[PDB]
Parts: C-alpha cells; sequence; structure tokens
C-alpha cells in the first residue's frame, strides 16, 4: 500500500473526528506540544537520546529549545489537518516531515509510539478512544512513509 | 541579538504583519510556491541549497518542492502566533535556525528572502510598509543565524 492509499481512506467520520479534537488540544499549542513530548519521555524513556540537541528534556516548557520543537511539531499537525480534504496535499507534506524523521533513522514502529501520549492528552481532554484511535489513523498516514 | 530584533516588532508592527498575513496565509499552497518560485528565479544562485527538491523550476508540480513550500508557509504562521510573546517567539525563531544553519545558509543569504517577500506582498496589493515590516520578523530569524 502507498502514502496516497492511506491519506485517501481517511473517511469524512474520521476527519470530522480529528478536526473536533484538535480544535481543542491544538488550540493550546505551546502547553499541548510540550505536554505531548513529556508524556512521550515519561512513558517512552528509550526515545529521550534522540532529541540530544533539545537538551534536558525534563525541564519541560523552561527549556526553550523543547519549547520551540514543540511548538513547531504541534504546526506539523496543524498542516496535516489542514490538507486532510485534500489526499495529493497530505501525502506531500506528509512526506516531507517523514524525510525529516528518516535521516533521524525513526522507523514506523518507532513514530507510532506517539499513539500512547496522543491517547494519554486527549483522554486529558475528555477525548476518548474513538478519538485516539482516528489519531493513530492519522499517524500510520506518516507511518506508510517510513 | 535575538532578543533585540524580536524587541523591533512594535504594536504598529505587529499590526502590519497580521493584516497582510490574512491575506497572505489565507492560500498556504499557492502563496508558499509563488514565493519560492520567485525566491529561484531572482536569486538563481541559491537553488544548489534545494538539490533534495529536485527540479524546482517545474514548480507546482514538484510535489516535494510543494511539501516544502507549505510547510514555510506554517513557519511562517508559527511566527505569527507567537507575535504576542517576544520569549516563544525567539525560540521557535531559534528552532527555525538551526535549521537553515545545517543548510549553510548566513543571515545575509537568508536575507535573500526579502525581495520575493516584496514582490509577492506588492502583487496584492500590500506595499512597501507590509515589505518593511516582513523584514523586520526576517531580521529577527538573521540574529539567530
Ligand atoms: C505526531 C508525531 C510526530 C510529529 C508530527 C513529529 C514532528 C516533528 C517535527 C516537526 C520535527 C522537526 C524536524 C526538523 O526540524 O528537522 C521533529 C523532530 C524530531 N522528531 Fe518528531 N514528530 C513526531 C513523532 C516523533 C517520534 C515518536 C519520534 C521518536 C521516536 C520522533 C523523533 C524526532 C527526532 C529525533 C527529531 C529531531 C529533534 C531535534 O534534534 O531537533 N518524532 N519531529
Ligand atoms: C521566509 C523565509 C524562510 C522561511 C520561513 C523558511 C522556512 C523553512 C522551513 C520551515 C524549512 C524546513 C526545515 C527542515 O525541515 O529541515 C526550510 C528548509 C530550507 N530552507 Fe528555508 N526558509 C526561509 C528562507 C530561506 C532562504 C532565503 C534560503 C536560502 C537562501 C533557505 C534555505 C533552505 C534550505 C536549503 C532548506 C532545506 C530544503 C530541503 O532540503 O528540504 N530558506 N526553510
Ligand atoms: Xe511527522
Ligand atoms: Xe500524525
Ligand atoms: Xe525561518
Ligand atoms: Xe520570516
Amino acid at each position: 500500500p502507498s502514502v496516497y492509499d492511506a491519506a485517501a481512506q481517511l473517511t469524512a467520520d474520521v476527519k470530522k473526528d480529528l478536526r473536533d479534537s484538535w480544535k481543542v488540544w491544538g488550540s493550546d499549542k505551546k502547553g499541548n506540544g510540550v505536554a505531548l513530548m513529556t508524556t512521550l519521555f515519561a512513558d517512552n524513556q528509550e526515545t529521550i537520546g534522540y532529541f540530544k540537541r533539545l537538551g534536558d528534556v525534563s525541564q519541560g516548557m523552561a527549556n526553550d529549545k523543547l519549547r520551540g520543537h514543540s511548538i513547531t511539531l504541534m504546526y506539523a499537525l496543524q498542516n496535516f489537518i489542514d490538507q486532510l480534504d485534500n489526499p495529493d496535499d497530505l501525502v506531500c507534506v506528509v512526506e516531507k516531515f517523514a524525510v525529516n524523521h528518516i535521516t533521524r533513522k525513526i522507523s514506523a514502529a518507532e513514530f507510532g509510539k506517539i499513539n500512547g501520549p496522543i491517547k494519554k492528552v486527549l483522554a486529558s481532554k475528555n477525548f476518548g478512544d474513538k478519538y485516539a484511535n482516528a489519531w493513530a489513523k492519522l499517524v500510520a498516514v506518516v507511518q506508510a512513509a517510513l
């Protein structure tokens, strides 16, 4: 299967659930981006070494490099959400960010580690399993490129 | 100083940035690709840096260029959204500065984007006042390079 295949398979219902949840947990990109990363490092401590450029990622909001990273990650997600209705456009931005991760030797399975943290941050805003599953389908579009 | 450069974004400059972005940022694919092709056409000595993207003369038809160009416009979106808070603007500017330092882009070469910005804004009826505002934002990145 192709990335385009994965992008084309996102249905109206999945896109609605992505948009509805993103309206909330994408609204505070600094706060929720840093929370997402902090949750990744709490539950997947084996990934911390990949992020050495950011310095001490336990410093959370106080760490300027972590904050800048985290905000920018949330604009990658903003970009994806805004491209949902045009698979051509979604694929080309997914492929861009996939290259960012391939050059860091991040596998499809490793990228998929983000689903745990997304599920938790969603649940902190009372978006439950249906929303986590929708986000896993979007994550899987990136995995198709990895 | 990146912090001193950020301090140049006064109330009037922030307003001009926001007012012009409401138009410029409303079509990120079309306007992003137009900005890039203007850069390449008018500054051909920069094209070599973009080798990953392949044949950039293909413009919109080049998938890698399209993905790059959309994403660039979300960097600008990010900057606009940080204008309220100099500390946050600086940390995202520094992030993107690192991206350009790895590509061996200097402050002077980054500043080559100002001609293209002036041109594409003028075509949308945002003139020198708006170009100058965007130049002040570009200068924040330049200070970090
Ligand atoms: C929702 C999921 C994710 C998104 C949207 C995302 C997005 C990003 C973005 C936008 C960057 C900056 C790229 C650059 O400037 O070169 C980045 C960097 C990075 N990402 Fe992710 N990422 C995600 C998940 C992950 C996961 C789960 C891992 C690892 C297991 C990972 C590892 C990395 C690494 C190592 C970097 C480089 C950090 C640095 O040195 O600047 N990413 N990511
Ligand atoms: C408004 C001004 C600009 C902004 C906001 C901007 C933004 C970006 C962004 C967001 C990326 C992706 C970074 C990554 O994923 O590693 C990037 C890549 C790049 N930028 Fe810029 N950029 C600007 C101007 C310039 C200029 C003027 C030059 C060169 C003279 C330049 C050279 C590059 C290069 C060579 C890449 C890497 C392309 C690739 O191989 O993927 N940038 N830029
Ligand atoms: Xe990504
Ligand atoms: Xe994603
Ligand atoms: Xe930038
Ligand atoms: Xe900029």
